[PDB]
Formats: structure tokens, C-alpha cells, sequence
């Protein structure tokens, strides 16, 4: 009587599941998002927009089973009260309230969550001082990825906002988790993985930046390097990447392919991609929240004159092929060419970072999750276009990273003017 409903999962989900049950306490999959919040924010009404968004999206009322059943399944409950654990701090100084905080950020990761009972899904709000909050969020991606939490905060606050000005609101309808699970059973999965052994067949493997590897100290030292693309270098990219009739995502990609080529002295190169994982033949998959994008790799091949252009058209013609595979894991990808790690970093274009009314102001908005590759290009829109390079130091030394970066701008500017050129006559 408290179920809703139950289902399968998705191979991505089931692989996460695998994982998560077998390394608990290593933070898999677990996004912690953390606001400063500086304003009047009522947490009793935050708690009250919680509980309308746990209504309205399925996956926050799921629980998995893996026990005792032939197959994992998915469990909807019809109810699920989610409470925010509050905190008070206003007793301590500034040097014990940050250190409180600190401990709970790091207990909270290791806690992670039992998926056959927990909300997938916690909060923690700080309170610092009358006016002065820290709000903690912590998440599974198997419910939930990262490019989905905007939608949901998106519906959060116009809840907490509506409760606030004491008027009515409505929510536009939204398609239930359940109907991606049921396009993939009509998804031919044998298909899917000719597709990416075809896709990847003779790829002969990679250490990217192989001559530039430490492998002295032990572990992940993460580090990170922040710069933007000027602004008028910006829309001179993104006016190229539409006259194309690619993304910005695609463009960026070829750039780099462009640098890979030149380190690895090779026209056949691979490194890993985020998709979307979004089928557009499903009628309102744009406003889903669920699990969906998904770590798939690129294999760019660059033959003699190839200009930058024609790397545009190779990459967006290579996306809308790839479309109805994404869904199949990276280990089963990577088992469709004998290769365990066939791609060792990755390039993330998120369109609207959570980082990038409510009667408070949110501030120094940052987002962790466990790094699994030794470096990753990240980058987002903007009016000067945001590049993060974020590395294991340990692996990767400062001065290379910057390297990069030098590189990659003075690429992006000779590409922008010379599109139609040969990208073997681009100085870096």
C-alpha cells in the first residue's frame, strides 16, 4: 500500500547500483552541493518546497532492491516526508563554525546513502549567525544526475517563492522517470554495442600526455585552473560554431582534438565526452529528472588537410549517430574494443552550471564530486566563455596545465580565423 510502482533500471543505473554496494564509504556517484546564504531564508518554508518537489518527481520517493530478487529493481513510494537537519552554529566562532562545517561535509561523504532505504537525497542548513546560513545539499546520481538539479531548484523556488508573496502557482506537467525505462526496452541493446565496436574498431589506445605523467606520489592531489575566454574571441567562436550548425560543446571538442593530435603525434585520438543521454523521440524528455547523461568516448580522426570546419561537421555528424546508444555504459563500451582504459580524461560543456526574489542572496556556490580521470576540461557559457582545467597534481604539473591553457587559447583564436584551413597549420 506504500508503493507506487516498480521497474527495472537502466544499465547505467545498475551499474552504479553494482558499484555503490560494493565500495561503501568512498563517496561514488555522491554530488555535495554547498550555498551561503546571506537573507531572511525561512527553513521551515524551504522544508515545505522540499516536500512538493519529493511529490512531483518519482525519483526522489525510489528505493533499489537488490536482495532476494533475480534482477535489481526500483521501488516508487507513494510518500516520502523529507526533513532538513538544522544546525545551530551561533555559539561558536567563525574558526568553529567552519571547522563544524567541515566535519559534516566529510562525514557526509563517507556516510553516502543506503539505497534500499534513503531518500537518495539530504540536506543540512547551518545557521552562523541571525541573518547568516550554510546550506549543504548531498545527492546520488542514481536517482538524479548533475545537469538535472537546476530543473528541481528551478521548481524549488518558485514554490518558496509563491509561499513567500502568499499567492498561487502551478507546475507544467512532466513526463514520469518510468517512460525513459520504457524506451529502453524497445532499444535493440546488441545494436547499441555493434554500434560503439564499430565505432571504435583498430583503435590502437592512448596515454594522453604521456611524456608530461608523474608517477611519483601516491593518490589524488586535486587542483584546478580557472581562466575565460575573452569576450570578443567568444562570440566570435560561438557565431562560428552556430554557422556551422553545431554547439558550442561540439566546437570546443574539436579544438582540443586539434591539441591532442599535435602531444600524441597521431590522427586517430580518443578522450571522453558527457552526453546528454536525452532521446528525442520521447515527448517531453527535455523537462525528465532522472539518471541520463552519461561518460561516452569521442574518437576524432584527422586526415591530411583536414581544416577545422570539416572537424565540425565530422564531430556533429558522429553526435546525431551516437544518440540512441548513450545509454550504454562506459564499461561496456570500453569492453567492445578489449580496451579498460581506452580514454583517460574527459571535456564536460555544462550549458548551466549550478555555480553560475527569494529574499536572500546565495553565495560561493560550489559543487564536489569524486574525480575519476586525471584531468577534465570543463567549460560553460558566458558572456566570456568560463575553462576549467581540473587535474591530479600529483600526476600533472602546475606548469603543464598552464601550458595547456596557453595552448588552448591561442587555438581557439587561429581557428576562429582560419576555419577553412588545414588545423596542421595552427601554432601552439
Amino acid at each position: 500500500d506504500q508503493v507506487q510502482d516498480m521497474y527495472y533500471l537502466s544499465p547505467m543505473q545498475e551499474g552504479m547500483l553494482f558499484h555503490a554496494i560494493l565500495n561503501p564509504g568512498q563517496s561514488f556517484y555522491l554530488e555535495q552541493i554547498t550555498m551561503k546564504v546571506k537573507g531572511s531564508l525561512n527553513i521551515k518554508c524551504l522544508e515545505e518546497s522540499m516536500n512538493v518537489i519529493m511529490d512531483r518527481y518519482d525519483v526522489f520517493r525510489t528505493v533499489f532492491i537488490h536482495e532476494k530478487v533475480k534482477r535489481p529493481v526500483q521501488v516508487v513510494l507513494k510518500k516520502r516526508q523529507f526533513q532538513i537537519e538544522e544546525i545551530d552554529l551561533t555559539h561558536l566562532t567563525g574558526s568553529e563554525q567552519t571547522a563544524k562545517i567541515n566535519e559534516y561535509k566529510e562525514q557526509d561523504k563517507i556516510r553516502g546513502f543506503d539505497l534500499t532505504r534513503d531518500i537518495p537525497m539530504r540536506a543540512a542548513i547551518f545557521k552562523k549567525a541571525e541573518e547568516s546560513f550554510e546550506w549543504v545539499t548531498s545527492v546520488h546520481h542514481i536517482i538524479l544526475d548533475g545537469w538535472c538539479i537546476g530543473i528541481v531548484v528551478q521548481d524549488l523556488f518558485k514554490v518558496y517563492n509563491a509561499l513567500r508573496e502568499q499567492k498561487p502557482y502551478s507546475l507544467p506537467p512532466v513526463k514520469p522517470y518510468k517512460d525513459y525505462i520504457k524506451w529502453l526496452e524497445k532499444q535493440d541493446k546488441q545494436a547499441s554495442l555493434r554500434y560503439w565496436r564499430e565505432y571504435l574498431e583498430d583503435f590502437e589506445g592512448q596515454t594522453t600526455f604521456a611524456e608530461q605523467r608523474k608517477k611519483q606520489k601516491d593518490g589524488y592531489e586535486p587542483k584546478e585552473l580557472l581562466f575565460s575566454l575573452p569576450e570578443a574571441e567568444t562570440k566570435a567562436f560561438t557565431e562560428l560554431a552556430k554557422s556551422q550548425h553545431t554547439t558550442l560543446s561540439t566546437a570546443l571538442q574539436a579544438v582540443w582534438s586539434v591539441l591532442i593530435s599535435r602531444y600524441q603525434q597521431s590522427g586517430d585520438l580518443a578522450f571522453g565526452t558527457v552526453v546528454s543521454g536525452r532521446p528525442a523521440e520521447i515527448k517531453g524528455v527535455e523537462h525528465m529528472v532522472g539518471l541520463f547523461i552519461n561518460v561516452v568516448p569521442r574518437r576524432v580522426k584527422l586526415s591530411e588537410g583536414i581544416t577545422f570546419n570539416d572537424l565540425l561537421k565530422q564531430l556533429q555528424e558522429q553526435s546525431l549517430q551516437s544518440e540512441p546508444h548513450q545509454y550504454v555504459p562506459l564499461y561496456d563500451i570500453q569492453s567492445q574494443a578489449d580496451q579498460p582504459k581506452l580514454i583517460d580524461h574527459i571535456i564536460v560543456f555544462e550549458n548551466y552550471p549550478l555555480q553560475d526574489e527569494n529574499g536572500f542572496d546565495m553565495v560561493d556556490v560550489h559543487v564536489f564530486e569524486k574525480s575519476n580521470y586525471d584531468l577534465n576540461l570543463m567549460a560553460s557559457p558566458g558572456d566570456e566563455m568560463l575553462i576549467k582545467l581540473a587535474y591530479n597534481e600529483n600526476v600533472f604539473d602546475e606548469a603543464f596545465i598552464l601550458r595547456l591553457k596557453s595552448q588552448l587559447l591561442t587555438a581557439i583564436q587561429q581557428l576562429i580565423q582560419n576555419p577553412d584551413q588545414p588545423v596542421s597549420t595552427i601554432n601552439i
